[PDB]
């Protein structure tokens, strides 16, 4: 139940706290939580989506430093250039001039945080994200695709399945063609339990793209499946969510949960 761990999470954080999520949870996070967010419903332009889309799909240490820099941008960009354009900013303060270098730069280890920390910042993701997270990381992209497809089995005749997103998958999880030819997936996932770390990948050729997801109990209809690419497979959504896996010299897990996980930023 939502309320309830957005109820945990208020007790928990403080009301100066951000949480950084999409927009769609802006408004429940803000009632139940009483905390600052980067979104929701009344502010989602895209220059807006493009912060918490970052922190929600590049690597993981990438998402831990832009949520400490946007965080403290936006609560700043409340006293010029600072007002709209909030990324530019940032860049002044570091003396970069190409934005995808300097994006770039966020995911090294060796990565300066100048700028003083000023509140606790909380990552909240739910399962439930999964079946708009396309659309999500999309905007982590300053305007080259990417693939993050999720489907329900429309039947299972022979050693295929049907997938809802118009793919048929092989039994073995090995290939797909979407009514075409086979084409080999990278690996093999299965999702066993989320709360737990019941999952394990099986590596089936490298020169393949798409990954391959099992959500063996998916509480959330019509996400069964998930295919999608290297990229999508390196945010720090998949990486922490899903698999559970993150540093913890850059995040501590304050809730578990079957439904959504989060996430404390110690940076
Ligand atoms: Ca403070």
């Amino acid at each position: 139940n939502e309320a309830s761990l957005l109820n945990q999470l208020k007790n928990i954080a403080n009301r100066e706290d951000y949480v950084v999520t999409w927009w769609d949870y802006g408004y429940p996070v803000r009632y139940y939580s009483d905390v600052k967010t980067l979104v929701d419903g009344g502010k989602h332009l895209g220059k807006d989506n493009f912060f918490p889309s970052f922190a929600l799909s590049k690597d993981e240490q990438a998402a831990a430093n832009m949520a400490r820099l946007s965080v403290e941008y936006t609560e700043k960009s409340f006293y010029d250039i600072l007002k709209s354009d909030i990324l530019q900013a940032m860049m002044k303060d570091y003396n970069q001039s190409n934005v995808d270098l300097f994006l770039a730069s966020l995911s090294k280890p060796d990565f300066k945080i100048d700028t003083p920390k000023t509140r606790d910042i909380y990552l909240y993701m739910p399962a439930r994200m999964s079946l708009i997270f396309s659309t999500v990381a999309s905007f982590s992209f300053i305007n080259k695709p990417f693939t993050f497809s999720t489907a329900y089995p429309l039947d299972v005749k022979n050693g295929e399945i049907y997938l809802s997103n118009g793919v048929v998958l092989s039994d073995d999880f090995r290939s797909f063609k979407i009514g075409d030819n086979v084409v080999s997936v990278n690996s093999i996932v299965e999702i066993n339990s989320i709360k737990q770390g019941e999952y394990k990948i099986t590596p089936i050729d490298d020169k393949a793209q798409f990954y391959i997801f099992y959500l063996k109990d998916s509480a959330i209809p019509y996400a069964q499946f998930i295919l999608m690419d290297k990229t999508m497979f390196n945010s720090a959504y998949v990486q922490m969510f899903f698999l559970g896996n993150y540093d913890k010299n850059l995040f501590d897990l304050v809730i578990n949960s079957r439904d959504a996980k989060v996430f404390k930023l110690k940076i």
